[PDB]
């Protein structure tokens, strides 16, 4: 139709890519009648949430369900993917009059990861596959993770521990793995370096971590004013696998492209999902 759309974005390339993708897709579907702008460089999803609640914006480009379920919704974590998403969507509707969309198709979670040579050597697919070997392996993790859903809880849940642990900056675990300073890293599952270095992300077979499925959020006030936008936003539902988000992040962080350029190239490649 024609009116006022503002999309919150974090300072992460991931948020900026998907926020620009929504901006461009809305421009496309509305033939320039709606030209959204970004409320960019926000520090956290608390800041994103507060913007929507305060009327400072009406779309969040990307929100993660496990974050918003225990954060904004103030609820207990749910481990099962389907029931966690249902609880998140019901909560956003009833507490905040917002639609938390079905997922883009990726999750951005802490995940254990190894190089391709290490995954081959030890036949690794799941976190449990590490059990026999972990005593001889070097683990790198974010320093904030040393401390009930950190390393102690993981050791209790999974039933094994590592020969060496190295608490460090999460941003540096990918290169430390690539350079063989680590054998295993607890990294973020969509980091572009997973694509750049062909790293193998292991399945959390015991669901030690809750889901962090990524979705758009829009206020229902906006969706009531412009019903067409719900159809627009839903065009992206399921269209970005975890592997694809890794690739897109690589385009921005490894190849140095603007998130707006990465978003547009992706949209053109898929004919704007028309």
């Amino acid at each position: 139709t024609k009116n006022d759309v503002k999309i919150t974005a974090l300072s992460t390339s991931e948020s900026q890519i998907i926020s620009h993708m929504l901006r461009l897709l809305i421009e496309h579907d509305t033939h320039g009648k709606i030209k959204p702008t970004l409320v960019n460089n926000l520090g956290s999803s608390t800041i994103q949430h507060n913007a929507l609640i305060n009327g400072d914006a009406n779309i969040s480009g990307v929100r993660y369900n496990g974050t918003d379920l225990t954060g904004a919704l103030k609820e207990a974590p749910i481990k099962d993917p389907k029931k966690a998403m249902i609880a998140t969507q019901q909560g956003f509707k009833k507490k905040f009059d917002q639609t938390f969309f079905d997922s883009y198709g990726f999750a951005n979670t802490y995940a254990f990861m190894v190089t391709k040579e290490t995954a081959k050597k030890y036949h690794l697919e799941t976190v449990s596959d590490l059990a026999k070997h972990s005593k001889d392996l070097r683990l790198g993790m974010d320093s904030s993770w040393m401390n009930g859903d950190g390393y102690e809880g993981f050791k209790k849940e999974y039933g094994f521990d590592f020969g060496t642990v190295r608490p460090m900056q999460i941003g540096l675990v990918y290169d430390a793995l690539n350079t063989e300073k680590l054998d295993v890293a607890l990294g973020y599952s969509t980091d572009g370096r997973i694509a750049a270095y062909d790293l193998k992300v292991l399945k959390d077979d015991k669901q030690f971590f809750p889901p962090y499925a990524a979705s758009a959020v829009a206020t229902n006030e906006l969706l009531r004013q412009h019903p067409e936008l719900k159809t627009t936003i839903n065009k992206l539902t399921g269209k970005i696998s975890t592997s694809e988000m890794q690739r897109l992040n690589y385009e921005a962080d490894g190849k140095g492209k603007e998130p707006a350029v990465v978003a547009e190239e992706f949209l053109k490649k898929h004919h704007y999902f028309d």
